[PDB]
């Protein structure tokens, strides 16, 4: 594989180490992706030095927190915390 | 960093040793992310059972070659191919 397909083999099995724990095996909740991002982008979100940032993502998270979402929102959102952050994901 | 973390940093790194060719130092054109992604993802779009499907993302990419994309967007479009090979990256 390609560095750029070994980094997304990477990613594809975090994100599904988190969707198959309920309901369908590839969809995980909102609520579910707010713990996901918590813990997996922790140096990444302290790295944001525009709080409001995470705030905001975090309140649609919690505004529907039983909706389902998918690999290619999760990769999404992950771009936009990614850009708050100047793309600074090191502690 | 996290594990999550250090697969976006490859993934970062990737798509700007891209971006610096030309023009603007963090977008591409959609030509040059055509190239980058049938040299990037080859095996992910071998993968591919429906050729439509990336014969679709390329129609795009060449309809609007002169259009200049972001991190964001590259992120997007990758994704789509990668759900479309069903996650699969290895050759
Ligand atoms: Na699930
Ligand atoms: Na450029």
């Amino acid at each position: 594989s390609t560095k750029l397909e070994e980094h997304l083999e990477g990613i594809v099995n975090i994100f599904h180490q988190y969707s198959v724990r309920k309901g369908h095996f590839d969809t995980l909740s909102k609520g579910e992706l707010k713990q996901l991002l918590t813990k997996e982008l922790a140096n990444t979100i302290k790295n944001i030095k525009d709080k409001a940032v995470i705030d905001e993502i975090f309140q649609g998270l919690d505004a529907n927190q039983d909706e389902q979402v998918d690999f290619q929102e999760f990769i999404s959102m992950v771009a936009i915390a990614l850009k708050a952050a100047h793309y600074h994901t090191h502690k």
